């Protein structure tokens, strides 16, 4: 049911980390698995990693309001070296806190399938470690672009079709993108 976390969300074996974690990440598709939840979002992502430890600036829009939120996530990256959990605070297009992190909330970020410029993630989020919800997202490097095979392979495995995901390359996203190339520099 909507709330709890999709099954069968499996971490890539063996993900390039040092690939993975770089550059930025634009949303293409995704799915939220509440069938009520049809605000249009956008949304781009920069996760770096080192240490085992991930640390992320994050990116979205809301496409109806027209207003952005910042905010960073922190937290370890699992042996399997494609599934973490973090922690996350509000930051200004500055990088600086606005609101801080709220100790209830965290999120778990799963790394399906990365091939070529594409990748598939799902993000279960969590309140006192209790699932509240998730969401499925193909990325790529670029806003326009289509993804890989491999990706629609990995959505089937779990009886996903992309054709249910919602696409934004038509929607009015506006991005900033060099909040996302500038971090941690
Ligand atoms: C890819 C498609 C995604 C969409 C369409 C999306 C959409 C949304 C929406 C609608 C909200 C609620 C905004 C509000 O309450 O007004 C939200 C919040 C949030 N999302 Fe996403 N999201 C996506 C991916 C992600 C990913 C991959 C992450 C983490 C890596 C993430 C982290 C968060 C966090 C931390 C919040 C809460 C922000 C806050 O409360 O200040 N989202 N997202």
């Amino acid at each position: 049911l909507p709330g709890e976390c999709s099954v069968n969300v499996i971490p890539k074996k063996n993900l390039d980390k040092a690939k993975f974690f770089s550059g930025t990440w634009y949303e293409t598709h995704y799915l939220d698995m509440d069938p009520q939840a049809t605000e249009k979002f956008c949304f781009s992502f920069a996760p770096r990693e080192s240490g085992g430890t991930v640390k992320e600036a994050l990116y979205h829009f809301n496409v109806d309001s027209k207003v952005s939120f910042y905010n960073t996530g922190t937290g370890p990256l699992e042996s399997n070296g494609a599934k973490y959990t973090a922690k996350f605070n509000t930051v200004d297009k500055k990088g600086k806190e606005i609101k801080p992190a709220d100790e209830k909330y965290s999120y778990t970020v799963t790394v399906i399938e990365a091939a070529k410029q594409s990748a598939l993630i799902h993000i279960c989020l969590q309140e006192d470690g209790k699932d509240i919800g998730d969401l499925y997202s193909v990325l790529n490097r670029n806003k326009n672009a289509l993804p890989n095979k491999k990706i629609k392979k990995a959505l089937n495995k779990v009886s996903l079709v992309l054709t249910k995901f919602v696409v934004t390359k038509d929607l009015d996203c506006k991005y900033d993108d060099k909040f996302l190339s500038s971090w941690q520099k």
